[PDB]
């Protein structure tokens, strides 16, 4: 049920991916700079020029549509999540703690972009944790606990 409630206010997201990936790594990348050191080809770009560029967008982009994959798996996922559970550990080498800091934030966007209410961000929380969660079991399989 609760991806079920995420999607009900999906539309707005998918609508535009390229605007609200960038708003997401945008406002990651200010509320928590060590995370824009995590991404070498982002980092060192002076915040006040990151909500225009076309590339940090992009990227967000890739992120919310991997997202929206999942999501519209409704928690049979492992196809998906062991793929991105492997990259981030072993070749972008993501501390786990990461994960919940941009989802947080996308928690944040939905209510200001997405319509999404109260419930909802319950939701999104519910469904992160679950995301994380797994991340996190498959990085122990790997070696990173
Ligand atoms: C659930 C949240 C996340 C999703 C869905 C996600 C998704 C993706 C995808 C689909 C890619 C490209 C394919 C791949 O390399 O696996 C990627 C790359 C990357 N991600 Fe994530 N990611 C997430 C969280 C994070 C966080 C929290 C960080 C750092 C704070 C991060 C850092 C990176 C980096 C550095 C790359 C490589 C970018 C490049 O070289 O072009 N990711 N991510």
């Amino acid at each position: 049920a609760d991806f079920d409630a995420v999607l009900k206010c999906w539309g707005p997201v998918e609508a535009d991916y390229t605007t609200i990936g960038g708003l997401v790594l945008t406002r990651l990348f200010k509320e928590h700079p060590e995370t824009q050191k995590l991404f070498p080809k982002f980092a060192g770009i002076a915040q006040a020029d990151i909500a225009g560029n076309a590339a940090v967008s992009a990227h967000g982009a890739t992120v919310l549509k991997k997202l929206g994959e999942l999501l519209k798996a409704k928690g049979s996922h492992a196809a998906i999540l062991k793929p991105l559970a492997n990259s981030h550990a072993t070749k972008h080498k993501i501390p786990i703690n990461n994960f919940k800091l941009i989802s947080e934030v996308l928690v944040k966007v939905m209510q200001e972009k997405a319509g999404l209410d109260a419930g909802g961000q319950t939701a999104l929380r519910n469904v992160m944790g679950i995301i994380i969660a797994d991340l996190e079991a498959n990085y122990k399989e790997l070696g990173f606990s």
